């Protein structure tokens, strides 16, 4: 009975209710690891068949096959959707801009600055600050991320014929959040959804 | 390539032209070492310092140029570029087959491109290394209308009203990319919305 | 050494893209500018004016030397900033303590214990601290990078061309905050705080 | 000579606490301006002078107080918490330091060594020679006194331990912890709990 | 022969100064946007149109100016000082070269040869044919015009002297020195080399 | 004695200083590589391009300086220098023994040299790397009186009349050379005639 009443509302929402909060997300070429290929107007992230030799840049992940969106949000309510190739290792999440770009601890969910849902093939996890949380398998090839910066939470939704809670974190976000993407297996691809 | 349709286009206002709007985005792989991209791949600007972009066969190695990602062989397409008032830049179109090396790669200096060029105040139109002097204009915006159905491109000076700058009737032999040229300290092209 | 000497060798070996990890916007402060220094392009450019600017008297304002400071100072963290300069002119790029005297020739950057600078004079380059000069090799570079480390107490002046190159450095355990400091003193002389296009806008 | 200084200079907090001492403040030394609280662990500046009984031990000029015990042999470490944005000093003195006149101020005489906060600016003092020190976020100072090899070290205590300053002296008599509180909000708390 | 040209390519500053001549800018030829200063020694881009009287010899379209004198025989060497980051051009035209239309731009006709600074990029231009030259830090160019053996050399002039480009040509008339300046900042200064004597 | 004679020279008119006139001519072996000599060894001007002067132990390798041919250990000597209004330049005296290398060879930055310096509009007096700020002046000409007998040098500003800029009392230990310093584009020093 505080603003957990807002959280309880958002967890109940249908697709058409979440699409009210739709944002365009465009991948930031400066952040992409050498192993991550950008395509379809910077909309699709895939494991390139060989490392890409991108220029050095303070924004660029040097260690983990990761890439960030261009825009960050420190206020308002934002929803985006990402289609996954089934039977692959990838992650979809959010991170502070101050998240490290170097080291094994730059891995999405392996630090305090990042929050994600992983697929190791069929098995699904939620991660934050190097705590894993095993979840029920889903056949859904699409995740919806709802970030509420006004009332400090994020929700990961599996999106099929309907929409089902995968996980959520309440946090007092200390700075703006960037959409974050992780691709690992040869065949991994994360497509940001446009219409 | 109908003579009647072309007259229709030349008489169209902005709102009539905006009917064929496409969203153009700059192709990071084409931008020259001294052209920075910004505002979500929307703005091209001359950089004093090298950007050290990777080698790529698509990359302009000599002229301060960058292409869109998408080309067009059918239909009708319109896009706008805002330019810095007192600067040196070119807005045009080119075949993907256009050379990326040497002075031959300069927009309007080869068979593969058509463009309108600002030299501070001295406006020109170019194709196959042939220049045409055009009147000055205060307009800081050009609209490109590409008609791949009836093979013509029109360059419009966009201000309070729309005014013709030049046009090229051509039986296009492959797809056109939007093409951008910026070559002076402080020179920028911004694709509009 | 072991820890303060090795974190310095790491910063000394850094490239431009690595140095830009620590980039900070610097704004020139109209309250500090000598009467003969005009500010322009949103307090980004310092030039000699032919004719006085008639600024508000201010205790922080340089009365003798054609100098100006940035608005913000730094007592922790790692800060990089880049200054474009005109070729054949008299100018200096530096840091100082807020406590630095604003009057007299003593207030000239590097001529006192509260300031450290690199200085272009005629065609020759010198590092100054505490009125001690060090001759530097001439460079074609028309851009200087200042790396200030307030966590481990050193400042590095880089010549920024196609690569970065060491001009000079100072270790000092800093006793207060450092302000970016600028000197311009020839009819045409100008310094420009860069907004590197390498970084997002 | 000095190799034992270098060892102590390198020590971490848990290696210093090997030499920990309880320090209690002496009610008889305390100036009228200094209030004493907790269990004679805390020196604050009273809202009004306290009117303590006269006593040969009592500071009559400077707002100062000593610990009960003194040390002429062994190695001793203690920590004091301060309010960050105030005027205060933490040191050691000879029992023979004057309790009278402007000369009795901590560090203004050959009989005392301390570290001083003038709000944000930090100084070390001895024999009325001020030395300007690096400012730090530390709200705690650690005093290591080695009477055996004749030096004192003041450490800033935060997450880690940073040198503020040290003095090499052939100490000619026992040393008392010494405390100066000046500004209305000034507070020095001796650490155990 | 080609031997006389091998000797001039190999000449140093001191050897080339043997043929120094004073160039003065011809205030009758200067486009309305080309201010002359310091006794017809400096060509800059005027902020306002300079309101010269019309004249048939005057440049109507291009920001261009010629020397007073031309040269049909002998050996001549001059030095122009330029500002680093500007559109500018240094060369030689026949007097018969056109003053009107974009055919009048230096290097964009058969009447002229030049070396051009396209901000950072350096070109040699003859008869609307462009050749690409390595970038130099040099802010001074040396034209050596040998009328007697038909060639012109453009030298970059810094601590030593470096070839930029040369043209062989059996010239058919008198060559004027020719200057192009086109950007707010642009200035060309005809040098009075201090190596030589002022008394 | 050394102060009564000093007062007599401070009170002298221009014509009375020209009693002690010397022709000063520039020494080609001392001229820095970017210092050109012109008008029969009378004008020192900053050169953009190196002049390729032969190596010489007497030549200034860092500072844009040049000395006169002759030095003086006895007598009273007066010469004048015309400066460019808004420029960077120095006029002084120095020992033969003054360094010709490095920043320490700069006029007035060593114990072997005394000068008056223009930094555009800021006038200074220098000796042994000690600066005395001086009032500015519209005068574009300095007159140097060197008294080697009573051991003092005066720097006069010369316009319609003559005004003290500064004076140094020295027990001079060796001969004094006229010293010149030009350090900006288009800076020139001119040694005046009758």
């Amino acid at each position: 009975s505080l603003k957990a009443k807002v959280l309880e509302t958002f967890l109940a929402k249908s697709r058409p209710e979440l699409l009210e909060y739709y944002i365009k997300v465009i991948l930031d070429y400066n952040t992409a690891h050498n192993k991550v290929a950008l395509s379809e107007c910077y909309t699709v992230a895939s494991v390139a068949e060989m490392p890409q030799n991108y220029r050095p840049h303070p924004q660029r992940f040097t260690y983990c096959s990761q890439v960030l969106g261009l825009h960050c949000y420190k206020k308002g309510i934002h929803y985006w959707e990402v289609e996954l190739q089934k039977n692959n290792f990838c992650g979809v999440g959010i991170c502070y801009g101050s998240m490290n770009r170097q080291g094994p601890e730059s891995r999405l969910g392996r630090n305090s600055a990042s929050w994600c849902v992983e697929w190791f093939n069929t098995k699904i996890s939620a991660w934050h600050n190097n705590v894993e949380k095993t979840l029920p398998s889903t056949k859904a090839t699409r995740v919806g991320v709802l970030l509420n910066c006004d009332h400090g939470f994020v929700i990961f939704f599996a999106v099929a014929d309907k929409v089902h809670l995968m996980y959520k974190f309440r946090v007092d976000f200390t700075e703006a959040l960037y959409p974050a993407f992780w691709v690992f297996s040869a065949g991994a691809t994360l497509s940001i959804c446009s219409p």
